[PDB]
């Protein structure tokens, strides 16, 4: 019964509008479930940023009951619903990998030579418009994200990402909720209490919990959006404006999301 | 019993040093004879410049008799030596394509933009630096030749060729071997006939022949030599000076290899 929520609380640690349940409950054909679940997690993983990109991540239904949810990664199951968040995140946690700074060592296409961009500018106006496939290394953008881009065939992507954690994330939703109490005696014995519990510690006790009874046991404690990829496929490819333009779009919708996560995330905080 | 003698002039139109008669009369390995035949055939195309370099050729044994050698594209039968040469010429000649110029339109990897080169100098410097794969379109270089470059993997290669034909590869030899005839009476005669027949003509009277009567059956008659590839796998395959060098050694071997057909060509129009 329970999987399907799982699987949209775990969409919903990012913008993902999932439907799974008002297609469940219509005798959806299976597969198109199937394609519909697999595109839901492979947005999601873009958004996550675990550097992961290189794999195929698809979901599928069970046949068996209690029906659950299978993870696979290049299809091979990797981990089911059912198993809890946490777990989940463990699994993925021993697939990425980090470099010398705190980011993702891998790369997207197969490997070799992915661009030392170094400096320069008219660096990658040649790569735009008249090149074949390449992905660059990170380029430490000045405004506090990281980026770097690539082409596939007729296909063009750039990802942004900041460096984040769910502790963040929890930091900012939770200072959040303790200002939207409106309730100023009782604020300020929760504020008094995060001198020593953190904000978190403080909400929690609020709730008759011990340690997160079932904060655990929801997704957003672990995994939260920290990435964002823009990708395009026509003309426009190697017009190098659009380029800029995909850009652009990246960190305004890095930056909505993260908001509107934090938004959902402070929400659940005060029930 | 000819083909081994068919194939070796064969090449004999390309500075390639068959020695397939010393193996053949060793009892050497039929796998191992196929793979050097197919080698030289290849490097053969490269100096013919059809502009197919796109395909696979390959070279056979027959295994009944009277044993010949099979051309093959993509492992196909295409030809076979016991054609004669200019049944193949035309079968090859069914097979290039020309573009606006009187220039080969195909490309060498599979199709999708290659690069309009136009103008600019750090232009490709990106391109031996930084990029996976690329081709270029042909570069009108001034020194009287066209060349183009790309790189496929770890490999990096450039051709130059310079428009040619027979033709212009007979009238060289023709003249320079009707320069070489030392008895000034009959170099005086021939010299008189070639005003209505062409050196070639004179040069055939003299032998007597009415056009040509062994000619035909010989391949120096079509598909002259008119370029040449020089590539790369290893290291230095992004060094760019090695790319210069390159260009360099080709040019070089361009003309020192067009000088020696010319040459061998003369010779044996004194036969």
């Amino acid at each position: 019964e329970d999987a399907l929520r799982g699987f949209d609380a775990l969409m919903a640690t990012a913008g993902v509008e999932s439907t799974i349940v008002k297609h469940a409950a219509s005798g959806a054909d299976s597969q198109t479930l199937n394609d519909e679940l697999t595109r839901s997690l492979q947005l999601a993983h873009d958004r996550w940023g675990l550097g992961l990109l290189h794999l195929r991540h698809e979901a599928r239904l069970d046949r068996g009951e209690d029906t659950d949810v299978i993870l696979l990664v290049d299809g091979r199951e990797v981990a089911r619903l059912s198993q809890g968040a946490a777990a989940i995140s463990a699994t993925y946690e021993t697939m990425r990998a980090q470099n010398a700074d705190d980011l993702s060592d891998w790369g997207v296409l197969p490997e070799g030579h992915r661009v030392t961009l170094k400096a320069g500018n008219n660096q990658m106006r040649v790569l735009v418009e008249d090149a074949r496939d390449f992905e660059t290394h990170w380029s430490s953008e000045r405004g506090g994200a990281f980026v770097r881009t690539w082409r596939q065939g007729e296909t063009l992507a750039v990802e942004v990402h900041r460096p984040a954690s769910p502790g963040t994330a929890l930091a900012k939703a939770a200072w959040k909720a303790i200002m939207s109490i409106k309730d100023r005696n009782f604020q300020r014995e929760l504020m008094e209490r995060s001198n020593s519990v953190g904000m978190l510690g403080a909400l929690l006790g609020a709730r008759h919990k011990d340690a997160g009874r079932a904060l655990e046991r929801l997704p957003e404690a672990h995994f939260a959006v920290r990435s964002t990829v823009v990708r395009m496929t026509g003309g426009a490819q190697r017009e190098f404006d659009q380029w800029r333009s995909m850009v652009r779009e990246g960190l305004d919708q890095l930056d909505e999301l993260q908001k509107t996560t934090t938004r959902h995330l402070t929400e659940i905080l005060r029930h």
